């Protein structure tokens, strides 16, 4: 239930997305399975080519600091990137639109 989804696996992150339902620009947070510390932006998207598909964003933090997709963009949080995201793409896929359900 989210956006945040805690210690959710990638894969299963991906079988929640891919509901036909789900339009373009849903998303989750999760932890980073493999990165420790890292969080993950996980957005349901759709090309021609193929088809329902979706993006992972590794969110980095500094130690000393803010939370990053791109270095010279960073947040004081997580709902800060998510609201950011929500109003602009800025690089990423497609912005944010619904919350994954489940
Ligand atoms: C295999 C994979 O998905 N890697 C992921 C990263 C990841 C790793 C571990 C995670 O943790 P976990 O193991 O739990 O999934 C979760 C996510 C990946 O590279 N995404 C791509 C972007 C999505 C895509 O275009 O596909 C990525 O960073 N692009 C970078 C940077 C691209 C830019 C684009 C402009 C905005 C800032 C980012 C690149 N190439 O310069």
């Amino acid at each position: 239930e989210e956006w945040y989804f805690g210690k959710i696996t990638r894969r299963e992150s991906e079988a929640l997305l891919l509901n036909p339902e789900n339009p373009r620009g849903t998303f989750l947070v999760r932890e980073s399975e493999t990165t420790k510390g890292a969080y993950c932006l996980s957005v349901s998207d759709f090309d021609n080519a193929k088809g329902l598909n979706v993006k992972h964003y590794k969110i980095r933090k500094l130690d000393s600091g803010g939370f990053y997709i791109t270095s010279r963009t960073q947040f004081s949080s997580l709902q800060q990137l998510v609201a950011y995201y929500s109003k602009h793409a800025d690089g990423l896929c497609h912005r944010l639109t619904n919350v994954c359900p489940t």
